[PDB]
């Protein structure tokens, strides 16, 4: 409780089929699960992808502002 602010990981979908064009980024498609761990930019994230930590592009994807998995 009380921990603060950003804390537990952002469960977030693929908005786009999406290609990291560096190796820093991420490559996704539509639909695929990705989680999130920090804001890297206003236009940018930071999590993990199928194993791989990287950048996230927040115009392919959906953050989700619920806490916790939402079944269905």
């Amino acid at each position: 409780g009380s921990s603060g602010s950003s804390g537990e990981p952002i469960e977030a979908i693929a908005k786009f089929d999406y290609v990291g064009r560096t190796a820093r980024e991420l490559s996704f498609k539509k639909g695929a699960s990705l989680l999130l761990y920090q804001r890297a930019s206003d236009d940018w994230w930071e999590g993990r992808h199928n194993g791989i930590d990287g950048l996230i592009p927040h115009q392919y994807i959906v953050v989700q502002d619920t806490s916790g998995p939402s079944s269905g």
